[PDB]
């Protein structure tokens, strides 16, 4: 389309000279709750939907956590076209992050590099918000267009458990799935919670509070790993995943690696880089990840998604959802629509009747 080429070429690079990164997203944040948005063009086709986590998708390409930390844009979101949204991570108190400058484009990769630190308003703002619109989030829901809620914890936590706990507890009856996020690269000692023994107690705690939940306000729960998981990490994962029946991964957060060739000045920040330097080790760890869970884990794959291409690789990888953020800083809105209709027009050309049949066809071949 002509908006595609519009914001590509023009909109966004002259946003992007004119504000710093972290302004620039305060304020897209703000237009999109006001659904200051260009034409919802595209009509999701029945081939893009897709049934998962006790919920019907109208389509399999979500907003990923950090774009809307706060639940300030859900429906603008929805309007943008997103088969589902997630918003976070929240933090059980809120808490200002890291200091600025905190987020840094590298254009010429395609990349983003961030170390904000898990900025939040915390639980109880984040709750109301959400109490709020929480019944046309129901009929959303019916209609195919769930909500996510991803779960941090507190810079100053001493038990790390009890705060995704609480979490639980608060968020939980607001969402459709919860994310236990234990792979921020920003937050010390966090990744460590992906260890085995760390996990499973995690995990098991977690589950708990979920279980406790009423019925109708019991969300699946997710746990979101980290891009630079070692063989043995994985495999780990993979065995409290099976032995204590969690609902799902999202695979990947931000790497802290920095792979050979980036060229952006920044490239030597600190921070989780996103983008396209991660999109095939994403795409990677999500087989790696669908292998070790026999295909029966539910995997929502996230990492460099700015094509129908990229997302339907991470799809025959394993995945049966994706999200994507930071295709958003370079190319803007009609990304969204452009990643569905060429998603669609792939599905076709390989021979799937829909997005259900090619999850995981990587792996049949
Ligand atoms: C600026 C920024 C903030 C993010 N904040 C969060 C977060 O709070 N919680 C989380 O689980 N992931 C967060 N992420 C990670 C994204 O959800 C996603 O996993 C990652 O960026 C890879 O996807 P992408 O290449 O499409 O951006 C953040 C990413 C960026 C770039
Ligand atoms: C201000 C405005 N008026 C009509 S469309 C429009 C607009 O393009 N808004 C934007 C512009 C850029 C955006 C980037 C990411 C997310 C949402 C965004 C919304
Ligand atoms: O808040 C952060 O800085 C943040 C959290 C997270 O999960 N991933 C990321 O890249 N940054």
């Amino acid at each position: 389309t002509g908006d595609e080429r519009f914001y590509a070429e023009h909109l966004m690079p002259t946003l992007q000279g004119l504000l710093d990164p972290e302004s620039a997203h305060r304020l897209a944040v703000r237009f999109t709750s006001l659904g200051l948005l260009p034409r919802a063009r595209f009509q999701d086709s029945d081939m893009l939907e897709v049934r998962v986590l006790g919920h019907k998708f109208r389509n399999p390409v979500g907003i990923a956590a950090g774009f809307d930390k706060h639940g300030e844009a859900v429906d603008g979101l929805y309007k943008m076209g997103f088969g589902f949204v997630e918003i976070g991570s929240v933090t059980p108190k809120p808490q200002e992050g890291n200091p600025r400058p905190r987020v840094f484009r590298l254009p010429e990769d395609q990349a983003v590099i961030n170390r904000y630190g898990f900025n939040s308003h915390g639980l109880s703002v984040v709750e109301h918000r959400l109490r709020a619109r929480q019944q046309k989030q129901a009929k959303l829901t019916e209609d195919g267009l769930p909500l996510g809620v991803n779960l941090g914890k507190n810079k100053t936590s001493v038990d790390a458990a009890e705060d995704y706990a609480e979490g639980v507890r608060v968020l939980g009856p607001l969402a459709d799935y919860l994310v236990v996020n234990v792979s921020s690269p920003n937050t010390a000692g966090l990744r460590s919670l992906q260890g085995k023994a760390e996990l499973r107690r995690l995990l098991t705690k977690v589950l708990q509070e979920r279980d406790g939940l009423r019925r109708v306000h019991r969300p699946a729960v997710l746990v979101k790993i980290a891009p630079d998981l070692t063989s043995q990490d994985k495999e780990d994962i993979a065995s409290v995943v099976k032995e204590l029946g969690i609902d799902g991964l999202i695979v990947t957060n931000t790497t802290v690696s920095r792979p050979a060739g980036l060229q952006g000045a920044l490239r030597s920040e600190t921070g989780g880089l996103s983008g396209k330097p991660l999109r095939d080790l994403s795409t990677q760890t999500i087989r790696e990840m669908y292998a070790l869970t026999q295909g029966r884990v539910p995997i929502i794959g996230v990492g460099g998604v700015s094509s129908g291409q990229d997302a339907l690789e991470k799809i025959r990888a394993g995945a049966s959802l994706v999200q994507l953020y930071t295709a958003l800083t370079f190319w803007g809105p009609p990304v969204v629509g452009k990643v569905k209709r060429e998603l669609e027009a792939l599905l076709k050309e390989q021979g799937f009747g829909g997005v259900t049949d090619a999850i995981g066809a990587d792996h049949r071949r």
